[PDB]
């Protein structure tokens, strides 16, 4: 039962849910109700699998069950904003697949995992969080009354895995870049076809990418608090270089933040605004995304300037 003020604030892009950490996984149901139903999962099992998709995100800086909550909202305005295109499906596992994209996250970009020859950079030689994260996602549905695509036909069910696997591999921020350079191709040559299938998965997987940034989204207060826990898990990474010796490349220093407004305004322009961009230019309804990622780059600029 969530409170009524919010039913109409929780459809803007701009949503923050900072401030009801009491509410999140209740905002997600919501969220999961009113896009596809509330006939869509057993209502029992849907629950059980919410809060166990909690307790598999470790206690970490950003990468953390706030970030799983966040992204999946910003998949719920992107959908409730595209109803008539999306598959029934889709929809479900998008959100779904946006819960647990992160799942059991340590802190630790692939590079440091594979760096350190870690067991994960030996079971998933690339994408090695993701794959990781596919990996947890399944466990906890196989969990006994967790199962909640028990609800559909085998064929039904192997898709909505194939629909969340593939958004989950989507967030690996490596494969985004070119996702959205043939995408920009794809628009300008006439050649995107929302029934081609692996035409569907490179927009998926932009529309994951959008949703994984979209705290650069947010209003400008929103936005420079999360920066902060942004770094604070960054540095941390930068922390256990230190300790082995190789010097962290920038992003990851503390001892250089004052350089971090212009990396964040650097982000911004090779990173956030391209993805936004592409984002508007295939599905324009989602350019609130686009304008509110503009005015915080005037922010960090307004930053930089003084
Ligand atoms: C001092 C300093 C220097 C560079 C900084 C920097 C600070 N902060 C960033 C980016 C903050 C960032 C990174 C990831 C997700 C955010 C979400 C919201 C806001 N920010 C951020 N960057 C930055 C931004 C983009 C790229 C970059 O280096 C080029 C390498 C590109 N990477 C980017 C991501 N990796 C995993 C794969 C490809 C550096
Ligand atoms: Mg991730
Ligand atoms: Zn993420």
């Amino acid at each position: 039962t969530l409170p009524v003020r919010l039913c109409k604030e929780i459809e803007l892009f701009h949503f923050d849910i900072g401030p009801f950490e009491n509410m999140w996984p209740g905002i997600f149901v919501y969220m999961v109700h009113r896009s596809c139903g509330t006939s869509c999962f057993e209502l029992e099992k849907l629950c059980r699998f919410i809060m166990s998709v909690k307790k598999n995100y470790r206690r970490v800086p950003y990468h953390n069950w706030k970030h799983a909550v966040t992204v999946a909202h910003c998949m719920y305005a992107i959908l409730q904003n595209n109803h008539t295109l999306f598959t029934d499906l889709e929809r479900k596992g998008l959100l779904i697949a946006c819960l647990c994209h992160d799942l059991d996250h340590r802190g630790f970009s692939n590079s440091y995992l594979q760096k350190f020859d870690h067991p994960l950079a030996a079971l998933y030689s690339t994408s090695t969080m993701e794959q990781h994260h596919f990996s947890q996602t399944v466990s906890i549905l196989q969990l006994e009354g967790h199962n909640i695509f028990s609800t559909l036909s085998s064929s039904e069910y192997e898709q909505v895995l194939e629909i969340i696997r593939k958004a989950i591999i989507a967030t690996d921020l490596a494969l985004y870049f070119g996702n959205r350079k043939q995408l920009e191709e794809m628009y300008q040559t006439g050649s995107l076809n929302l029934n081609n299938q692996s035409h569907r998965d490179r927009v998926i997987g932009l529309m994951m990418t959008a949703c994984d940034l979209c705290s650069v989204t947010k209003l400008w207060p929103v936005t420079k608090l999360t920066a902060n826990d942004i770094y604070a898990e960054f540095w941390a990474e930068g922390d256990e270089m230190k300790k082995l010796g190789i010097q962290p490349i920038p992003m990851m220093d503390r001892d250089k933040k004052d350089e971090v407004p212009q990396g964040q305004l650097g982000f911004y322009n090779a990173v956030a605004i391209p993805c936004y961009t592409t984002l508007t230019q295939i599905l324009p309804p989602t350019e609130p995304l686009l304008k509110a990622c503009r005015d915080n780059l005037s922010q960090w600029e307004k930053v930089i300037r003084g």
